[PDB]
């Protein structure tokens, strides 16, 4: 299975400064829920920074850099290198790998961030249209969790 993975907000901001806008320990718990023993594949930018790999998941990081060559991390350096790695593979960002993988997946895990955050990079325009609400999630809000968000699981029609 190709899935998407990621949060984006009202107006599908994903990230701002190379970082996440928000603060939700929820949502990263069910990123490791989702991931741990399965592969996650992830453009330079985002793996950068997140600064090392991610524990008890394959971590393969695509970039175009023949140098890299960092511990506990798979590179490929083609889109088409995603195709042969095997099991679940969740495309974990950012803006340039949703982009370009968003008409090959399987499926999209997508938690809506519902608020409107400053955000210079953004999860690609999409329609229900063309994707099955196969279930729908309300996070629970509490001390730490504090902006309300949905977790999505859509398959391709
Ligand atoms: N909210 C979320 O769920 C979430 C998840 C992940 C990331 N993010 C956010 O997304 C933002 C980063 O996204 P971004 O688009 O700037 O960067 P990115 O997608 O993380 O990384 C871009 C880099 O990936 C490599 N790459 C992409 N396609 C390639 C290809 N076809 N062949 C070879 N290399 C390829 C290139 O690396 P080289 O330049 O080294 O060649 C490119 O510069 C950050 O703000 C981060 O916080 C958000
Ligand atoms: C955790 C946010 C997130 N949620 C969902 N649903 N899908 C995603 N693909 C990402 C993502 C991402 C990339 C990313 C992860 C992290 C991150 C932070 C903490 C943890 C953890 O505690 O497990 C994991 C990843 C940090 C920075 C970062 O890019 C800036």
């Amino acid at each position: 299975t190709l899935s998407i993975l990621v949060a984006h907000d009202l107006q599908r901001v994903i990230g701002f400064e190379n970082q996440l806008p928000w603060h939700l320990p929820n949502d990263l718990k069910n990123v490791k829920k989702l991931s741990t023993g399965h592969t996650l594949v992830m453009g330079r930018k985002t793996f950068e920074s997140i600064g090392k790999p991610l524990p008890n998941r394959r971590n393969v990081v695509l970039t175009s850099d023949t140098s890299f060559n960092v511990e506990g991390v798979d590179v490929i350096h083609s889109i088409e290198d995603i195709y042969q790695l095997p099991g679940h593979v969740f495309i974990f960002g950012g803006q340039t790998l949703y982009e370009e993988m968003i008409d090959k997946v399987d499926d999209m895990y997508i938690t809506v961030i519902e608020g409107k955050f400053r955000g210079d990079t953004f999860f690609p325009p999409y329609t229900f249209e063309d994707w099955e609400v196969a279930s729908s999630v309300e996070g629970k809000l509490d001390e730490k969790n504090t902006i309300p968000h949905t977790f999505l699981h859509l398959i391709r029609k």
